[PDB]
Formats: C-alpha cells, sequence, structure tokens
C-alpha cells in the first residue's frame, strides 16, 4: 500500500525525474534516475531521503521539480519549466489516476517548495507587501487543481535563507537584508495562506515545514551540525553546508530530511 509522493518545486528538489522514464515502483520507488543522480547535492537530496531513508512504508516518488523554476511566468518569469508547467505536466500525466499511479486522496501527499527564485529575481524591484499575495494567490490557485483532482494531502515548505548563501552574501549584506526581509514577507503569506486553505476545506490533511527556521539553526551554529563554518563551499555535498554558492548539499539535505520526518507522520509515508 504506497503513498504516492507527488512533489513539485526548483532545484532545490530537482532530480531530473522523466515522466517516459522508468516509472515508480516497490523495487524502485524513485522511478528515475537512480537514487543519488540528478540533484543539486552530489548525491540524494531531501525528496530522495525522505521516499527511501525516512519512509516508515513503501513511497513512491514523482518528482517533477525544476532548476530555476519560480511560480508562474506570468508573475516572475525565468525557465519555461515554472511551477504552472509542473502542474500541467501532472495534470496531463497523473492527475487522472492511471494504472502507473493509481493513487487516491487517503495515499496521496502533495509537497511543493517553491519560492526561492520568485523572491530571487523580484525581492528589489517589487513590494513584498502588495506583489508575494499575487505569488502565494497563484501558488493557491495550482494546488487547488490537484484538490479538484481529488488531492486532500498536501506538504509545503516555506524558503530557506537563501539570503545567506554565498552568492547572496558577496552582493553585500545590505542585499542580504533587503532580500532577507522580502522573503520574510513571502514565508509570513505563504503560512497564511495554507493555514486559510486548511481551514476553508476542511477534509485536507496539511504541513508547513519550516525549512527557514531549520536552516537558519545549522547557519547559525555550523560546527553543531558537523559544519566547519556557515559559507564555505564543497561540491563532495558533504564537508560544507553549501554544494555551490547557492544549493546546499547531500549532508543538509539529509538533516533536513531527518527533521522533517516527525512532522510528516500525519501525511502517511514516515
Amino acid at each position: 500500500n504506497p503513498t504516492y509522493f507527488f512533489t513539485f518545486g526548483d532545484a532545490y528538489s530537482q532530480t531530473g525525474f522523466s515522466a517516459s522514464g522508468t516509472q515508480p515502483s516497490a523495487s524502485n520507488p524513485m522511478g528515475n534516475p537512480d537514487l543519488g543522480i540528478g540533484t543539486t547535492t552530489n548525491g540524494p537530496n531531501w525528496i530522495g531521503y525522505l521516499t527511501t531513508t525516512e519512509n516508515a512504508s513503501l513511497v513512491l516518488s514523482y518528482n517533477l521539480a525544476a532548476g530555476g523554476a519560480t511560480i508562474d511566468n506570468a508573475l516572475v518569469p525565468a525557465y519555461p519549466g515554472d511551477l504552472a508547467s509542473q502542474f500541467r505536466l501532472f495534470e496531463d500525466v497523473y492527475a487522472d489516476k492511471p494504472a502507473s499511479a493509481p493513487w487516491s486522496a487517503e495515499d496521496a501527499v502533495f509537497g511543493v517548495w517553491i519560492g526561492i527564485n520568485d523572491i530571487g529575481n523580484a525581492y528589489y524591484s517589487t513590494d513584498a507587501e502588495t506583489y508575494t499575495p499575487k505569488l502565494i494567490s497563484r501558488l493557491e490557485s495550482l494546488v487547488e487543481e490537484v484538490y479538484k483532482n481529488g488531492g486532500r494531502k498536501f506538504l509545503f515548505l516555506n524558503v530557506p535563507p537563501t539570503s545567506r548563501s554565498p552568492l547572496f552574501l558577496e552582493q553585500g549584506e545590505e542585499v542580504v537584508k533587503q532580500h532577507a526581509e522580502y522573503l520574510s514577507v513571502y514565508n509570513e503569506n505563504l503560512e497564511g495562506m495554507v493555514d486559510d486553505f486548511t481551514k476553508k476545506k476542511g477534509d485536507v490533511t496539511t504541513v508547513l515545514y519550516d525549512s527557514w527556521s531549520f536552516m537558519t539553526k545549522i547557519l547559525d551554529d555550523p560546527t553543531a551540525y558537523g559544519f566547519p563554518d556557515a559559507t564555505c563551499i564543497n561540491d563532495d555535498g558533504t564537508s560544507c553546508i553549501w554544494w555551490n554558492n547557492y544549493h546546499p548539499g547531500m549532508k543538509y539535505h539529509l538533516l533536513q530530511a531527518e527533521d522533517m520526518k516527525p512532522k510528516l507522520r500525519k501525511l502517511g509515508g514516515w
């Protein structure tokens, strides 16, 4: 009795899963590519860890996340595979519960980690208080498409402190601050939307995972987590928090998946 874990997001979540590649099964829960390929971590990412390491029962991962994605290119644009396009791929291939993914309300979990790129691209050019409600409203309307398909279990990750990635640190402390302040408003509005959606529907099980606070704890005390500092980069994915200037490594992702596990029990696969 599997949990069907459909995920949507950006490079913090990408694995290179193709809808025409090998599909998930009990012997191969990621489907494609192999566990530990296709990420920005040098190994598994949080989804691979949640599916194969932190799972309490069989989890099948259908990971539609794409590098560089924003929520909708009609708002903050970047790459063709925005969140809207990932929801369209879901609608095209899995929404109708095909034999390859015969999911139901009781066994499907929809995970969304989006906003890093919307904020990264719009923090200095838009007003957070008036603009981030538009981003969040568009996220909500995409979630509503899955709800209309019969989805009832949802996992939302807030935006982590990319303000303190080496990429942003190099732009100066006032840019880190401008970005961080915008990000905080986005995360507040995300929480409000998740709360409002949960209450309005009444029949959904939702988890808002505060990645921001978790990563912030590690950035503030890196050596307590086995990292020598909060700024070094190492593409082995484990010597430093950062695998490259803007993406954390597999060690961070494992620590996050481990932190997530207890909070995901109510979703069925953990």
